[PDB]
């Protein structure tokens, strides 16, 4: 396969053929990520430094950029930041090593291996969650 | 795609085309902006100073003015001030942060 990208008009010469069709370039604010993994050892310079893939290897891209997927790269998932007040969070659990945690305050996009974990409560707590607001309120009953 | 601006007559030569129409510009007064997103890397030297955007950015163009889009810049949203009296206020949330 060869991608091509940018303003450019061609002719399919007799055997090339479009694997979809004219698609539309992933454009990318602070507030999204994409998610996507390799299929073979691959290197790219975006920057001046290189960052180098393994064959499996997911990763990140965050940001305001646009990004055209290689043809070594697959793309698994769309991401967007959690907008979190401060003394509001998520549970995170990073499934590479199992360690679910908090992250409370800032804003927080999920990283590589990260996912979201459920904080399941014991029976008639959350009834006393919902419910009973402020005690020295409603506690008459 | 080219963006023509102002008093102006001319002919679509043979192949071009008008992508919805002649377009009315858009005015502001200052309790006015506008919400709008860029789609490439682009510099746009309206004062003496020039302001540099990336491919994703957004920004907010307010005040007395006219503004016409660039072809690499996409319109998002209409903004209004909002007339707050005194002793009065609202809850904003700054959305990059959470604050």
């Amino acid at each position: 396969k060869r991608v091509v990208k940018g303003e450019k008009s061609f002719f399919l010469q007799p055997g090339e053929q479009l694997e979809q069709g004219i698609q539309d370039v992933y454009v990318l604010s602070e507030q999204q990520g994409l998610l996507l993994r390799a299929l073979q050892p691959l290197e790219e310079g975006e920057d001046e430094e290189k960052v180098s893939h393994q064959a499996g290897d997911h990763w990140l891209i965050r940001g305001p950029l646009e990004y055209v997927p290689s043809a070594k790269v697959e793309v698994v998932e769309e991401r967007q930041a959690i907008p979190l007040d401060e003394n509001e969070g998520i549970y995170v659990q990073d499934v590479k090593t199992g360690k679910v945690r908090a992250v409370i305050g800032s804003t927080y996009m999920l990283t590589q291996d990260e996912v979201l974990w459920e904080k399941e409560l014991p029976p008639g707590v959350e009834e006393l969650l919902n419910k009973g607001q402020d005690p020295l309120a409603d506690r008459g009953e």
